[PDB]
């Protein structure tokens, strides 16, 4: 939060949007990794590993927050500014 | 394509094609030349000698590709990388 100034909500959705994609994309590939070594080795899991839980470590949160955008620019931030103290001194 | 540096799916297409075309523009004038001598002398080709083949030669694709046209201008690519680093944030 302390990182994301000047960002707006649908910023933030996207960026939380962004890491389930790569959660996504890590579980497909280790899965079809799997699937390429027990089709050689007729069932061998001497411990049992059910499917990935869902655990998104913090490297997926930084990866995300590394391409963050600044939908909301410096500029109309001012103009509204401006815009609310006109209606503060004209009418 | 180390020399096509810069050119576009629509130039080598259009390269492609025209030693297609200077082949068939060099077959066609000798079977023209063979069918005349044909006429100048009867009985001269009674056997069905082969046709030139195929010889789509490395000279048919050099003077093809002598007119070589840089169909996309260089500044478009600075435009199109100004845009993505727009959106890169």
């Amino acid at each position: 939060a302390k990182m994301t100034n000047g960002f707006s909500g649908a910023d933030l959705t996207e960026i939380c949007q962004r890491a389930c994609k790569l959660a996504i994309r890590e579980s497909i590939e280790s899965e079809i990794r799997r699937e390429r070594e027990r089709q050689t080795n007729p069932s061998a899991m001497e411990v049992e590993e059910d499917d990935p839980v869902p655990e998104i470590r913090r490297d997926h949160f930084e990866e995300a927050m590394r391409f963050a955008r600044r939908s909301v620019s410096d500029n109309d931030i001012r103009k509204y500014e401006m815009f609310a103290q006109t209606l503060q001194q004209s009418r």
